[PDB]
């Protein structure tokens, strides 16, 4: 959960763009955010079938994400997946 200086954790963490609010990093940021606390969302709702509704299209994206990501800077390939924590 954010607060105002969790805001500035994570832009200070993530984005560095002229637009550092709104930039990738802190959108991937969030949509990683977005799988983890939707699958412990879906670990409780067992009255969700058909799970991974919208999951699957940010699989997808973040999966998609290898070609975009690393060919317009070879550092944010690997600094933003440093940064989500995918490294391990």
């Amino acid at each position: 959960p954010i607060t105002k200086e969790e805001k500035q954790k994570v832009i200070q963490e993530f984005a560095r763009f002229p637009g550092d609010t709104g930039s990738t990093e802190v959108q991937v940021a969030l949509l990683t955010l977005r799988i983890n606390r939707l699958s412990e969302h879906l670990k409780v709702h067992k009255k969700d079938h058909h799970s991974h509704r919208g999951l699957l299209m940010m699989v997808g994206q973040r999966r998609r994400l290898l070609r975009y990501l690393q060919r317009e800077d070879p550092e944010r390939y690997r600094a933003l997946i440093e940064k989500l924590g995918i490294r391990g």
